[PDB]
Order: structure tokens, then C-alpha cells, then sequence
């Protein structure tokens, strides 16, 4: 029947929108995860840098 191709129609378009709602929710994980990793190596260099300056005032004192 016509009813019952509508029904398919619409359940295609739930199963794509579920795959591409998946992708996108996806991508911005991964973009948020690289933003983070990327302050968290920052801040993990500056630690590296401010011990090393500490280290050295302390043998010029």
C-alpha cells in the first residue's frame, strides 16, 4: 500500500539520521578531545620548564 511505503520512506530516514546524528556527535568529541590533550601537554610543558628554572635559582643563590 501506499501507507506502507511512507512507513519504509520514513524508516530509512531515521536509520540515516541516527547514523549521521552518530558521526557528528562523533567529530566533536574528537575535536574536544585534541583541544584538550592539547592543554594538558601544554600545561604538563610548562611544569617541565618551571622546574627547571626553579632548579637552577636554587643552585644560584
Amino acid at each position: 500500500t501506499d501507507q506502507l511505503k511512507k512507513a519504509k520512506a520514513e524508516a530509512q530516514v531515521i536509520i540515516e539520521q541516527a547514523n549521521k546524528r552518530r558521526s557528528q556527535i562523533l567529530d566533536e568529541a574528537k575535536a574536544e578531545a585534541e583541544q584538550e590533550r592539547t592543554k594538558i601537554v601544554a600545561q604538563a610543558q610548562a611544569e617541565i620548564e618551571a622546574e627547571r628554572k626553579r632548579a637552577r635559582e636554587e643552585l644560584r643563590k
